[PDB]
């Protein structure tokens, strides 16, 4: 059952399909995902009537899903995340429920909930988000009991956005025993650049480094150096120390994924797996598919493990993910 634990911001999605105008009413433009402002708050209610089949998710959330469905069993994945005393959450728990998820979401007093109006076109989406009724997770002191037995720990770097205590206090315990695993996902340029001093420690208490070129480069620019794939991949991994050892998955968009295993005698190997993705316009989902990669990676991770295997697995996670709607499981 429980064999993967995720910690992040529980966020809800409101995929719909709004005529251009609806869209223009809330000055959003097509091919945009941004942080909702004051006039875009009354929007949730709006798209809360249409015909929007809203699903649960986020980053750690979507990533887990995978993992979760990848399994098929109930409570095989738990996740902790801040929710508010809001019906946007009340549905955020029963919905995450039916999926066979064991997430624990504390409720944020008068904090309200948080979703992301996911306007579209015939496929082309525009998302408006409100990440703040989700930023007040203070890992419960007994959270280790709730995840008690789990050996695969995860959480999105976003987590820092509130306070790096949680994702801080998760790999510190995780490090205690029993031979579990800590994986962190670079998240955005903000997390990376707008975080530093926290990641330096997190980094070390990190067994798995998940991310793409974009920030690995904004991460590389954060540490003493220069430079490429092997460049940053092994240069970013090149930090100190501590088959679940010290990974760093350098997803190069389409270009081959690029990593490296760290073999007991301390010998650095570099894992390189392209990405046979045969598809058309049925792409577009830069997140939801990188959230997928992390999914198979932590699924096939709880099931045998294997360098290219796990990395070559999330491939058909995103591939199959970036395909269907915003995280259509």
């Amino acid at each position: 059952p429980m064999r993967v634990f995720a910690i992040g911001n529980p966020i809800l999605d409101l995929v719909a399909e709004v005529p251009s105008s609806f869209l223009d009413e809330f000055f959003l433009k097509r091919g945009d995902a941004t942080l909702a402002t004051p006039e875009q708050m009354r929007i949730y209610s709006t798209l809360d009537q249409f015909n929007p089949t809203s699903l649960p998710g986020g980053s750690a959330l979507n990533s887990v899903r995978v993992v979760q469905k990848l399994l098929r069993k109930p409570g095989s994945a738990g996740y902790m995340g801040a929710i508010g005393d809001d019906p946007r959450g009340q549905v955020l728990k029963e919905l995450c429920d039916k999926e066979g998820l064991a997430t624990r979401f504390m409720v944020a007093p008068g904090q309200s909930t948080g979703t992301c109006a996911v306007l579209i076109n015939e496929k082309e989406r525009t998302l408006c988000t409100h990440l703040g009724a989700c930023g007040s997770f203070r890992i419960p002191e007994d959270w280790t009991t709730f995840a008690s037995g789990a050996l695969i720990f995860y959480a999105t770097a976003y987590t820092l956005t509130a306070t790096p205590k949680n994702a801080l206090e998760v790999a510190g315990y995780a490090h205690g025993i029993p031979n579990a695993i800590f994986t962190l996902n670079l998240s955005a340029p903000f997390c990376v650049e707008l975080y530093k001093d926290a990641m330096q420690s997190l980094l070390l208490h990190t067994n798995i480094l998940f991310g793409n070129e974009e920030e690995f480069a904004h991460l590389a620019k954060v540490h003493n150096l220069v430079a490429d794939k092997t460049a940053l991949s092994t240069a970013n991994k090149e930090h100190a120390v501590e088959g679940a050892t010290k990974l760093v998955v350098m997803t190069r968009g389409h270009n081959p994924v690029i990593a490296a295993e760290q073999t007991a005698d301390g010998t650095v190997v570099v894992h390189e797996v392209g990405v046979p993705v045969v598809a058309a316009e049925k792409i577009v989902d830069t997140n939801g598919a990188g959230d997928a990669f992390v999914g198979g990676f932590l699924y096939g991770l709880s099931q045998g493990k294997t360098v290219k295997q796990c990395i070559m697995c999330g491939n058909a996670c995103a591939q199959d993910v970036i395909q269907h709607v915003g995280f259509s499981l």
